[PDB]
């Protein structure tokens, strides 16, 4: 009975130290998964046999430590790959190779334990796909786990693994992290390779980033050191750090110019008071730490007109993704293979011209510029809530096949919009953004606090995150699912 609440670094040490065996840790983890996962449906594709095989051969700073992979974008050789598409799940399709991410983790000593749930093609901010069923929150089984990397977020929150992979296009790593009370990082655009495959139309024109889940800031730093770097064909790239993140995390950044946002600058909905208060509390802690904290934010955040352009790009991305998956199994996918919301985008995609698509991408670049100018002006970090509302109940965000969306993502309207309004701007700017599990709602649901740093500055981000982790430690808290 190993203490699975220890982070990856600690679990790696227990093995290295010899205090516990690789098979002990793995088997202890597998047992825990078999007992807890049925209740939350986080891990949809178990890979225990592979995990056991890799465990014997594993070597590195994290040899023997298990990890979970989202069933989207990145793939593992010879394993089921559904992307939560009904037609794909039924085909029994299996990937033919390892994504660079997977190779890097294995070389580091990690053992692939399985794949986590996600909405179809990661097209929702909740994880309730028709193909695998809903993933439930370890903190409250009747609540959503956010999305699209909801499976990985819940898995880490329930200790099914100390760390996990996920991707973020509108906040898909940060959102589930906030909702599930774990640390979720969307690094600088181009930091982590999603290759060798080229998916989602150049990863949604760069808006889609591979990201990381963990329960400690040091685990994130170590993960970055493992999966970062330019790989062949990678479209985007990030500025190079001078030293490994595992090392720089303890450096003192000194007093930084910090801006705090505790209201919705767009003014189209009220920021939940509890979400705002969590960010406010974090800002206060930073002020006590000696940082120059002020109420300020990039003026560009007051405008979300770019989301329309982003939606158009997403329509094309999903449409072509449906095509790519069809080619994988050898037959075109039909309206009967995917969810209605996904097929809707296929229709909309047909109305998009080449010039229109190009114009939408330019809109993203221009908005990214307006956002980054705030940091250019001297500001170092922006602190704001990761999400803007209380966590929705299961079934709340999934719309009936008869809903009148009308020319726009279902995740970009009403209840879903409030989940991603404070995260999507940074998918566009490409700046590193991390969600820290610093808050809790009055009814016991995790509330994440987001920190955003300048393009390429994960070093400063992790440094300040480590400071907040020390000032407002969250490790003491555990979901009810774990008693």
């Amino acid at each position: 009975k190993v203490d699975l609440w220890q982070d990856a670094t600690a679990q790696a040490e227990l093995v290295r130290s010899g205090e516990i065996s690789r098979t002990e840790l793995l088997e202890a983890t597998i047992a825990h998964v078999q007992a807890v996962n049925p209740e939350i449906n986080a891990v949809i594709i178990p890979l225990f046999e592979k995990a056991r095989r890799e465990s014997e051969l594993a070597s590195g700073p994290f040899a023997g430590v298990p990890y979970l992979l989202k069933d989207l974008t990145v793939v593992s050789q010879g394993d089921i790959n559904t992307s939560s598409i009904k037609g794909m799940k039924e085909s029994g399709y299996r990937a033919d190779h390892d994504a660079y991410f997977v190779q890097r983790m294995r070389a580091a000593g990690f053992v692939l334990l399985g794949k986590t749930n996600t909405p179809e093609m990661g097209n929702q901010v909740t994880t309730e796909p028709e193909a695998w069923g809903a993933t439930r929150n370890p903190w409250n089984l009747g609540r959503s786990v956010g999305g699209s990397s909801g499976g990985s977020g819940a898995a880490v929150a329930a200790a099914l693994s100390p760390v996990a992979h996920g991707n973020d296009a509108a906040g898909s790593v940060r959102i589930p992290a906030s909702v599930c009370g774990v640390v979720g990082l969307k690094p600088t655009r181009g930091r982590i390779s999603p290759g060798p495959l080229v998916t989602d139309s150049d990863n949604v024109a760069g808006a889609a980033h591979e990201g990381l889940f963990a329960r400690s800031v040091r685990d994130i730093a170590a993960l970055l050191d493992v999966v970062s770097g330019h790989r062949p064909g990678d479209t985007f790239c990030a500025p190079t750090a001078s030293r490994p993140y595992a090392q720089g995390i303890s450096e003192n950044p000194g007093s930084l110019r910090v801006g705090v946002l505790t209201h919705n600058p767009v003014g189209d909905f009220a920021l939940d008071p509890e979400c705002a208060a969590a960010a406010r509390g974090a800002a206060a802690a930073l002020a006590a730490l000696g940082h120059d904290v002020n109420d300020a934010y990039p003026e560009a955040l007051g405008d979300r007109s770019f989301l329309k352009d982003y939606s158009t790009i997403c329509d094309v991305a999903i449409a072509r993704e449906i095509e790519r998956n069809g080619e994988l199994i050898g037959r075109p996918l039909t309206e009967d293979d995917v969810e209605w919301t996904s097929w809707e985008m296929v229709k909309r995609a047909d109305q998009v011209t080449g010039r229109a698509f190009a114009a939408c991408v330019d809109e993203l670049r221009y908005y990214a510029g307006k956002v980054e100018r705030w940091w250019e002006a001297g500001w170092d970090l922006l602190i704001l809530p990761t999400v803007t509302r209380q966590t929705p109940e299961i079934g709340e965000l999934m719309l009936a096949k008869g809903t009148d969306l009308e020319g726009r993502q279902s995740a970009f309207i009403s209840g879903s919009l409030q989940m991603l309004a404070f995260t999507v701007p940074f998918n566009v700017s490409g700046q590193p953004a991390i969600s820290l599990p610093i808050g809790m709602s009055s009814d016991g649901m995790p509330i994440g606090v987001q920190i955003v740093a300048a393009y390429g500055r994960e070093d400063l981000l992790l440094q300040v995150a480590a400071q907040l982790e020390g000032a407002l430690p969250w490790v003491a808290r555990r979901p009810q699912l774990l008693n």
